[PDB]
């Protein structure tokens, strides 16, 4: 009988958690929006006084048998709050984390390097500056001086600021009686055999990863010569279109299949017919609707920041979409610019804003995704389908298009520069950190485990020699923010479980019919694939992930039988491309990193 007053408390405490945590988050917003000391104390701040609160909220669950239950409901809710977080920490050490992770975040966000060819010119920040370097120049020698800027400025610079994260990741992690920040983060994803899991599937992508590779190290020694790239060697990481190497679409151009054939690159056509970041973020909007989900309330479009500020701030432009958890207060930031690869963007975090929508009205525990991969997948699986040459088409953006035998193994290169390549990437952001907050790699190591696991991983290595008196991990957004990164992973697969159940449903894709390709389906307009999302989006975290994926489709198995499936046709090319031309694959040990 019992139940009766807990069900009672826990209906209360969520709506007070939920007003909390709106005030936190309007002062991270005003931090993220606006980076100043006063705005940072004040973040930091709001958080140590819902730190605090939660505390108290773990303490009062010992008053309530939870675990002694008849409902699972209640026991999840009660479950959900003994979980503290960083919040168990002392209240001097949660305080020392926040000022530690603020001065990284801003580290990050206000690096500045120098011109190539104007070294008086020192005012080129990463977005747009840098980033337009590193995707569109071909001089390897310019786009080595931006690399080793960025690394040394975004990454060295926050070394000790990082050892000390780590310490207090890993006390925060302990006083929650996990073993480490890596069972901490780990423990999001409700299955004890999660790791295993991933290394399985991983594993049988993996070989597909190795032709791409191969094939993409082949095509550039043909562009910059032998002594820029090794056909043995890892490849040489800033003549891979991005910074970080993590997707490979930006040099398509030099790398494409038939070259002679259509490659789809539609942002000239976008600044062509006058495209705004507003008529992004109104397309992205209108395709949501189009598949009878939910509208963007007034909120989104009176407060949200979608392009760069023009006066002389310093800001976190990283785009994210952020909920208030009110009713329909949601935002994104983006310092959006007219491409194809930002049109991507957009409707990735539109994604994250239609699960906020959906699952709002779900107790405040609960209003957060099914596990942190779904949250990434939704807007890519619409990004799948904006990116067919069907749906660009349809939106005049793709134009005198013959989807040949040649021009669909182009689109396929494409996405696999993308998506399959990712792989190895999102898997070592956290192997990486993981080891760390396990304490498996000694501190004198710890530049140099980073670098192996991406040579290993990826065959990818830096341009210029690294060593421990360099820290390049950092040097990625997600490393300095403290953003847990197997979500990403985890979305690159699952995002094609959904594509491909969201195309049956839509009528879009037939395994035995020939004009109905999964690598050209458009779910645009269908209300039947709209009705999936809905079903599992509005369930939010209320029950296990297995459930989730159940309502979309009657699967509780995450599975790399989709992503495998949507990439056959260029397995089958690429493997009989790479013996064509004896191409050769795997690679040597990288000499990169001085131990
Ligand atoms: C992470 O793991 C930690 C363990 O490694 C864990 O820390 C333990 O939490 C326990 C609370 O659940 C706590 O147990 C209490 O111990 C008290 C005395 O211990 C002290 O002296 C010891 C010397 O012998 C030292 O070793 C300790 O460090 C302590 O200083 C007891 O006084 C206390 O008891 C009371 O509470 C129980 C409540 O239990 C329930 O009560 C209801 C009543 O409604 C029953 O129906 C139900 O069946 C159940 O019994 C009462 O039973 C009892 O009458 C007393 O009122 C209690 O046993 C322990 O001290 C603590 N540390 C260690 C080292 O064990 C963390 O909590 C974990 N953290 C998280 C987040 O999960
Ligand atoms: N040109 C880059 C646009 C970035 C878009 C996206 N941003 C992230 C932002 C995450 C975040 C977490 C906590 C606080 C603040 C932000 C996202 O998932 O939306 C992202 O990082 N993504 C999207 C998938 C891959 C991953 C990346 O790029 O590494
Ligand atoms: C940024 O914050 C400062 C104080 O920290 C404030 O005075 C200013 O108005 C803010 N800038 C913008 C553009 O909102
Ligand atoms: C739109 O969604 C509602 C429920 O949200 C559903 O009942 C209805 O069938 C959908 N519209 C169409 C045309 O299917
Ligand atoms: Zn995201």
């Amino acid at each position: 009988k019992e139940e009766i007053q807990a069900k009672e408390y826990l209906e209360n405490l969520n709506k007070e958690l939920a007003k909390r945590t709106n005030v936190e988050t309007e002062a991270a917003w005003a931090y993220g929006s606006n980076i100043t000391d006063e705005n940072e104390k004040k973040k930091n701040e709001i958080s140590a006084e819902l730190a605090k609160f939660m505390k108290e909220v773990a303490s009062d669950t010992t008053k309530f048998q939870w675990r002694s239950y008849q409902s699972e409901d209640l026991k999840r809710q009660f479950k959900a709050l003994t979980k503290l977080g960083y919040a168990a920490l002392p209240e001097d050490d949660y305080a020392e984390l926040l000022d530690t992770l603020s001065a990284m975040e801003s580290n990050f966000a206000k690096v500045k390097v120098c011109d190539y060819k104007d070294s008086t010119k020192c005012d080129l920040a990463l977005d747009p500056e840098i980033e337009e370097v590193i995707s569109k120049s071909r001089d390897h020698e310019e786009l080595a001086y931006y690399w080793r800027e960025f690394y040394d400025k975004a990454g060295t610079a926050v070394r000790s600021q990082f050892e000390r994260y780590v310490e207090l990741n890993t006390k925060a992690a302990k006083l929650n009686n996990f073993t480490s920040g890596a069972e901490a983060w780990l423990d999001e994803y409700e299955d004890d055999t999660f790791e295993q899991q991933l290394e399985d599937i991983f594993a049988d992508i993996r070989p597909l990863y190795q032709q791409i590779h191969g094939y993409v190290r082949f095509r550039l020694r043909k562009h910059y010569g032998d002594a820029v790239v090794s056909e043995t060697g890892p490849i040489p990481m800033h003549l891979l279109g991005n910074m970080w190497a993590q997707q490979w679409s930006e040099i398509a151009d030099i790398v494409s299949p038939f070259p002679e054939k259509p490659l789809v690159d539609v942002s000239a056509e976008m600044e062509k017919q006058g495209y705004t970041p507003l008529k992004m973020f109104q397309m992205g909007d209108d395709f949501f609707t189009s598949m009878n989900l939910t509208k963007l309330p007034q909120d989104f479009w009176d407060k949200s920041i979608i392009e760069k500020p023009t006066d002389g701030r310093d800001l976190v432009c990283h785009a994210s979409a952020w909920d208030f958890y009110l009713t329909d207060d949601v935002r994104i930031k983006q310092c959006t610019r007219v491409t194809q690869d930002q049109l991507f963007t957009v409707h990735h975090e539109l994604g994250h804003i239609q699960y906020f929508l959906q699952y709002q009205h779900q107790p405040f525990v609960y209003r957060t995704g099914a596990n942190p991969g779904f949250h990434e997948a939704v807007g890519d699986v619409l990004s799948l389908s904006v990116s067919t040459p069907k749906h660009l088409e349809k939106i005049g953006l793709l134009k005198d298009y013959v989807r040949d035998d040649e021009a669909r193994i182009n689109q396929l290169f494409l996405t696999a520069l993308d998506k399959i390549v990712f792989l190895p990437f999102a898997f070592t952001m956290d192997k990486y950190r993981w080891s760390l907050f396990r304490g498996e790699v000694d501190k004198a190591n710890w530049n140099c485990a980073f670098w192996k696991l991406r040579d290993e991983y990826s065959g990818i290595e830096p341009p210029v020699v690294r060593s421990e008196k360099d820290f390049d991990a950092p040097a990625k957004y997600h490393i300095s923010a403290d953003v847990e990164y197997l979500r990403y992973l985890v979305s690159f697969i699952i995002q094609f479980q959904f594509y491909k159940s969201a195309c049956i449903k839509a009528g879009q894709y037939d395994p035995d019919n020939v004009e109905l390709p999964l690598d050209n389906c458009d779910i645009y307009g269908s209300a039947a694939a709209g009705a999936a999302f809905h079903n599992m989006l509005s369930m939010g975290a209320s029950k296990p992930w297995p459930d989730a994926l159940e309502a979309f489709n009657g699967e509780r198995i995450m599975s790399g039988k989709a992503i495998a499936e949507y990439f056959e046709p260029l397995r089958v090319w690429l493997e009989a491309e790479n013996i064509k031309n004896n191409v050769h694959i795997g690679w040597t040990t990288s000499n990169k990193c001085v131990s």
